[PDB]
């Protein structure tokens, strides 16, 4: 039966969120290019993370987060068209992990993540993609339909033109248009299940979850069956060279605060100031053995974001000193905060 649910607007729900944490490189890990039919365990552990436990989520809450984003890649667990049946064992594991969060009295965001092999924003793919989106979102929404307002569905992650010269610079006009259709389908698909899903808050991204003039001007918030339940998700690993470029500078100084203020103000001006709720569903700064700079960056990022009433969700991929992107914060195997000064900076 349905869990009793508070009917709150998106703004009201966002005002209950403090700061969030992503379970990164976990249920979002893909194996598509070498293992077509992974078991749930093969997927969850494919990218350097152990099997998730309740104790890990307990530690996230203890550290000061009250929200967990659970990115999930469904592609390697989805059957053939037209049913696109999701593997039952996978759906069961996703629910187990969601429950680690929900049963901790936390907010939880559940999405579809690395789907770009099929989630292609072109007119030629549009009808096929809308059909698959509806097929998979009906399955996810019905499994999770009984949950209360603490569970938020996010319809897509970073829809984009993979391999395009402007993949990460707004794509093209056609792609931005088609993404509006995909977000509209997602909203319609969830509302069609009724119950608590009729009044659940839902999150939708812009093109590549990017905030720029190009992606904002062409973005259309879906039409909804209920008022004030939609939130835009922007990922903002800013400033790029410091935070996300593995070859970029490791320095962040007083002089960089002004560019960060401008970047975050642009998110506010594009959405929150216009009465469109917005959340930074992923941010972070790579470990470059630069703790003083990351502490200064982190204190100011959260201070400025809060000053614009924008909640933030750290991207934690459990990676510290690898040759890849090291966005770890919680060392999941030791249950230790590896960068305590940075955690403290973001929690003040
Ligand atoms: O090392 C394990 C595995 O890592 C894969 O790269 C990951 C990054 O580690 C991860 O930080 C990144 O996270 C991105 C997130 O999924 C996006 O939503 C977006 O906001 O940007 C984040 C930061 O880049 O995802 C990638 C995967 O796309 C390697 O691809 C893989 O080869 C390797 O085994």
């Amino acid at each position: 039966p349905p869990t009793q649910m508070r009917d709150l607007t998106a703004s009201q729900l966002l005002d209950e969120i403090t700061i969030g944490w992503n379970l990164g490189n976990t249920l979002d890990a893909t194996t598509t290019s070498w293992l077509p039919n992974p078991t749930p365990a093969q997927s969850e552990t494919a990218w350097g993370c152990p099997m998730t436990t309740k104790a890990m989520i307990d530690k996230v809450k203890e550290g000061g987060f009250n929200t967990v984003r659970v990115p999930v890649s469904w592609i390697d667990h989805t059957g053939s068209a037209p049913e696109y049946q999701i593997d039952e064992a996978w759906m069961n594991r996703v629910q187990e992990v969601v429950n680690y969060v929900i049963d901790n009295d936390m907010y939880c965001i559940l999405n579809i993540h690395h789907e770009n092999d099929w989630l292609i924003p072109t007119n030629a793919q549009k009808d096929s993609v809308n059909a698959r989106l509806d097929a998979i979102w009906t399955q996810i929404a019905t499994r999770f339909g009984s949950y209360d307002e603490h569970l938020i569905f996010e319809g897509m992650n970073q829809p984009r033109l993979v391999g395009d010269p402007n993949e990460w610079n707004g794509g093209n006009q056609e792609a931005r248009q088609v993404i509006n259709s995909y977000n509209q389908t997602f909203v319609n698909t969830v509302r069609a299940t009724g119950g608590n899903n009729a009044i659940r808050c839902l999150m939708v991204p812009t093109y590549a979850a990017s905030c720029s003039s190009t992606t904002v001007n062409d973005f259309v918030l879906p039409t909804d069956t209920v008022a004030n339940k939609l939130i835009v998700d922007i990922h903002s690993y800013s400033p790029y060279n410091f935070a996300l470029n593995t070859s970029g500078t490791s320095s962040f100084t007083q002089s960089d605060i002004s560019q960060l203020q401008w970047t975050l103000q642009e998110i506010y001006n594009s959405f929150g100031a216009k009465g469109i709720p917005v959340i930074i569903g992923q941010f972070g700064a790579l470990n470059k053995n630069n703790i003083n700079g990351r502490v200064l960056w982190g204190e100011n990022y959260l201070r400025i974001a809060k000053s614009y009433n924008i909640r933030c969700i750290w991207w934690d991929n459990n990676a510290f000193d690898t040759s890849g992107e090291n966005f770890g914060l919680l060392n999941r195997g030791t249950l230790t905060w590896q960068y305590p000064e940075l955690l403290e900076a973001m929690m003040k």
